């Protein structure tokens, strides 16, 4: 007593939103 | 009892990308 | 009888960086 322990707890969330990528490429000839 | 709570439950699911990243550098002159 | 579910499991992987950004503008004329 108490009894047997209950379940397993239910997922977590999302790890909150990610940072931006790297540069974009070089810009087109002058 | 009721028995005592379980333990915690998995990790969560994946996240999407960031957003996208800044413009290159200026092209070629 | 058996307890409670347990609480939420932690936060899921880090979200990933995001895709590169656009090219760049056009260089001197």
């Amino acid at each position: 007593p108490p009894g047997p322990p209950g379940p397993p707890g239910p997922p977590g969330p999302p790890a909150p939103p990610g940072p931006p990528g790297p540069p974009g490429p070089p810009g087109p000839p002058g």
